[PDB]
């Protein structure tokens, strides 16, 4: 979904010029997978 200006959204990726940054940060929380420390990331 292209919204205008620089925004070309997929799922975490609403582009601007930096939607790869917020997308990567989002998936790094999702690779705690315990979720940014949501489950305490117990190891």
């Amino acid at each position: 979904k292209y919204y205008g200006n620089g925004v070309h959204c997929g799922k975490h990726s609403c582009t601007v010029d930096w939607g790869t940054a917020i997308g990567n940060i989002g998936n790094n929380a999702a690779a705690n997978w315990a979720t940014g420390g949501n489950a305490g990331w117990n190891k």
